[PDB]
């Protein structure tokens, strides 16, 4: 019985959490945006957010529409080279 992310993260604000007066960006950079304030830059991160840093969105991975709190994204959802979490 887990919680997505964009729950968790929900009921630390709401919906307008990663969203503004209920109207999704229809790309995905202005949501991104949003994913830099309590958080940081991936640049900012471990020298595993770093490599991505400036290549896939956080949702992108941590699907918050999908995934749930305390669970690490596969990186076989994208590479196939045995990639793993470190
Ligand atoms: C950030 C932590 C989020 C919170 C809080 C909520 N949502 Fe969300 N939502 C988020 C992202 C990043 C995206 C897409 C952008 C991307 O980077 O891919 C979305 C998208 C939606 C959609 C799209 C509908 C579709 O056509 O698939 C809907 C309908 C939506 N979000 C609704 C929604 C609701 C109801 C929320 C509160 C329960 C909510 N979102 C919170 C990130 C985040
Ligand atoms: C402040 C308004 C926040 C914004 C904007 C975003 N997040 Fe956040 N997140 C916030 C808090 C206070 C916390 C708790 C821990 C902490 O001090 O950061 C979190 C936690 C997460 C986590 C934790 C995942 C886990 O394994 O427990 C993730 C993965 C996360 N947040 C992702 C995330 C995304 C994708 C955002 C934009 C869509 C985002 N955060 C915005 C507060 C805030
Ligand atoms: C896939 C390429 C990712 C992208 C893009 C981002 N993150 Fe992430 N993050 C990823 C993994 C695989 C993990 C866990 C590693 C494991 O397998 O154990 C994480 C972890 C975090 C955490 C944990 C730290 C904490 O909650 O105290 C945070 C806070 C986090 N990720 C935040 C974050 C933000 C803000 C991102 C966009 C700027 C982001 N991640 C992108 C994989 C990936
Ligand atoms: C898709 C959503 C991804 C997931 C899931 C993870 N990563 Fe990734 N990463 C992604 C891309 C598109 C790229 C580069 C694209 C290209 O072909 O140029 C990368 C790159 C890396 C690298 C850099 C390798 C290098 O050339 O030095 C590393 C080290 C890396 N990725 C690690 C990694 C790990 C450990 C993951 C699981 C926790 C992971 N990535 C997931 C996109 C995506």
């Amino acid at each position: 019985a887990d919680e997505t992310l964009a729950e968790f993260h929900v009921e630390m604000g709401g919906c307008e959490n990663c969203h503004a007066d209920g109207e999704p960006s229809k790309d995905g950079a202005y949501e991104f945006e949003q994913c830099q304030s309590c958080h940081g830059s991936l640049a900012e991160m471990d020298d595993n957010h770093k490599p991505h840093d400036g290549l896939l969105m956080c949702a992108d991975c941590h699907a918050p529409h999908e995934a749930k709190v305390g669970e690490k994204p596969t990186c076989d959802t994208c590479h196939d080279d045995g990639r793993t979490a470190k």
